[PDB]
């Protein structure tokens, strides 16, 4: 049957703070079927500098993927809020979003 | 030219802790070429309950991927140390490993 995606945001590693840009991660797991859309935003505006892995088949027959938004380290360190949004047929209202920031 | 993988371990989200199993994440980014191997270990033994994404082309022409190890929450809460190891031609010794624990 359809299975609802679980969406978890994961902050950049402390070790990435030596770089000019850092990685904001959105883990989307346990979803079926594989058809899905994932996007990023901040302050209500689209954040386009991201890449998302293809869905990967898990052992339970569901799928997972990760989406990675790359941002200027200063935007992350200065407490900006980002959010990953997911569209999938097994989500209530077919939509959910999760926020990611140092300030949360 | 070849480009050295950056390897970052990320702990489970606080929101995953309501589950019986949690996800440990290994981000491997900025590597070139795409040929790479990634494995997991704990307390000096191989951990096999993981899946790794294929390499994905980044805007700068290098690749990134993620590996996800699923472990019992109890094992993570008990302080067990886990590590992601990466083999790639652009690493010193063609090998590195990064640890992750509570």
């Amino acid at each position: 049957q359809p299975r609802e995606p679980q969406v978890y945001t994961l902050p950049p590693s402390q070790e990435e703070m030596t770089k000019n840009q850092v990685s904001l991660t959105c883990l989307v797991k346990g979803f079926y079927p594989s058809d899905i859309a994932v996007e990023w935003e901040s302050n209500g505006q689209p954040e386009n500098n991201y890449k998302t892995t293809p869905p990967v088949l898990d052992s339970d027959g569901s799928f997972f993927l990760y989406s990675r938004l790359t941002v200027d380290k200063s935007r992350w360190q200065e407490g900006n809020v980002f959010s990953c949004s997911v569209m999938h047929e097994a989500l209530h209202n077919h939509y959910t979003q999760k926020s990611l920031s140092l300030s949360l």
